[PDB]
């Protein structure tokens, strides 16, 4: 029993984070077998950064300016080019702690670890979710430019996020790991907004039933809805659209629990139009939407890497 | 900017859980030097859990009995003794992975992070509290027995907490590295029941002060109040009494945001009297208390 946002354990991505500095700025490194990925506003200065021009500023730069630190170790540049918006610093030394990995570009709604580094050294790690506006409410401070998001299975590291940015509202941006944005977002220093955010509604879903397993029942009710009258009413209160493969992902979750998906449709139905009228669920008074149905499954299971 | 609950990293304990195997029982052990660490229970078979010796249980066994496994590679045990409620095994190797270390017992109120473990393998890692009542608010299921709690301050693991068991309410139970349990509980399947809860009040505030430093202050109000009078409505909400030493410790906080720590009181009465009137604060509803003081400095300053 019990129900926390759960992180991978980050030991095998803690092996990976260096220290890379050129000229002023100082951020943090990805180091994957003979390459450095960091974000490529490691080259930009203070003028730079109103308008700059990434293929300028890098030409000028040689292999000697980038300061590679791995630990007490300092790792020499023997390459480099950009790929999007990462830089990959092609070193001397292949990194003997590279674990298994694949870089892929999760969607909006979907999960990851965050290891938040300062000077190529872990601080700390946390769970979050890719938003519908492709923000992520993560804890940044100046520094944590390069701390990376993943997921674990089974013994694969799947690399997803890379930290470029803190937006005017305090939520963060990033990459994918080949340097493509998540949102409409550039790595430039200039007026820029998250657009208006949406509560991942199956998300939603994956957590009620996570509530019926773990005994909290107060919230169901006799009564189903059809997927077009349900999704009139999300509307209604900015939830994201539920659609026929949100219906059979959780699937597995409605023969666990014996509640159909528009049987516990009707039920969140119920608490958009009512309230809560002074309890929680899991320990909360707000509907969480930060677990998918895939990490409900495995906590409420136990599944180890 | 943004405020999370966050846990240390969890690699340094990552290399060092085992799994603990005697008779048909299979937990997790913690692999520190030439020793393995891992609850006492171990040895209990399915007539033992009620009204067990440990003892007489434990003088039945030699050293071929406990198989210990490190990853696909096994452990050779050379001897064994017990320690409270904890078994310490003594093993062939040292661990190479064992990494700079110590062992805390902390008090209610504080915060650490739990590796969750199953066969000797770990599945996640989360942040949580030492309730009031001794018990701790986690996540584990059948086969976590043996998962540990930590706190890494600077290059060093400081081992507070090892799992044990699961109380009738859904709560946790278990001891610090030396086999001492936290709470009036023992690692017997008697009837026990974890006394009533109450709020870290301690915590809540220094929680206020972490909303502040973020940029939202709609909750202050232009009242103070006293020691005394803050803790008799804190009394009526189930809140932990707060002490002069509360007080002191939240000092740091109290001058980087500029508002005295009776006047962040009179906010949190407030609060309660109140509700939050469709507000959140930190994006939440309700009044966060595992956050510490010295976790809120941590996340918000370095
Ligand atoms: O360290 C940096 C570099 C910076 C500074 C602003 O100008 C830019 C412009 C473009 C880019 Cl790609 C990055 C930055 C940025 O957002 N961060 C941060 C990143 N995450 C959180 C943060 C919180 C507080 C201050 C800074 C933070
Ligand atoms: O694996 C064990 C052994 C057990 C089983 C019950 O009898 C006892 C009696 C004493 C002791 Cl020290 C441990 C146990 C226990 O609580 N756990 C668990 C531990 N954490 C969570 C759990 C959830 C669901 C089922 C079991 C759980
Ligand atoms: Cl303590």
């Amino acid at each position: 029993s019990g129900f926390r946002k759960m992180a991978f354990p980050s030991g095998k991505v803690e092996g990976c984070m260096v220290q890379v500095t050129c000229g002023t700025t100082t951020l943090n490194g990805l180091w994957l077998d003979d390459v450095v990925y960091c974000p490529r506003h490691v080259i930009c200065t203070s003028e730079d950064m109103l308008n700059p021009n990434y293929e300028d500023l890098l030409i000028r730069k040689s292999n000697h300016n980038f300061l590679v630190q791995a630990g007490n170790v300092q790792l020499r540049v023997i390459g480099h080019s950009m790929q999007n918006c990462v830089l990959k610093l092609k070193v001397d030394t292949a990194n003997p702690k590279t674990p298994k990995y694949k870089f892929v570009r999760i969607q909006p709604g979907q999960t990851f670890s965050v290891l938040a580094c300062y000077n190529g050294s872990p601080s700390g790690v946390y769970q979050c979710a890719m938003r519908p506006n492709f923000t992520i409410k993560g804890s940044f401070l100046n520094g944590s430019c390069g701390s990376v998001g993943f997921n674990i299975d089974y013994d694969c590291v799947s690399f997803c996020y890379m930290h470029h940015m803190e937006l005017p509202t305090g939520v963060h941006a990033g990459t994918d790991l080949e340097g493509n944005f998540y949102g409409p977002f550039v790595d430039r220093q200039t007026a820029q907004a998250a657009g208006t955010d949406t509560t991942i509604t199956v998300n939603v879903l994956a957590w009620l039933y996570a509530a019926v397993i773990n005994g909290d029942r107060w919230f169901l009710n006799r009564f189903t809805t059809t997927l077009n009258d349900f999704n009139l009413v999300a509307m209604k209160y900015n939830y994201e659209p539920l659609t026929q493969d949100h219906v059979d992902i959780l699937g597995p979750l409605s023969a666990q629990t014996g509640i159909a998906v528009l049987d516990m449709c009707a039920s969140l139905k119920e608490l958009l139009q009512n309230g809560m009228n002074g309890r929680t669920i899991l320990g909360s008074a707000l509907l969480e939407d930060e677990f998918t149905p895939f990490d409900v499954v495995r906590q409420c299971s136990g599944v180890t890497f």
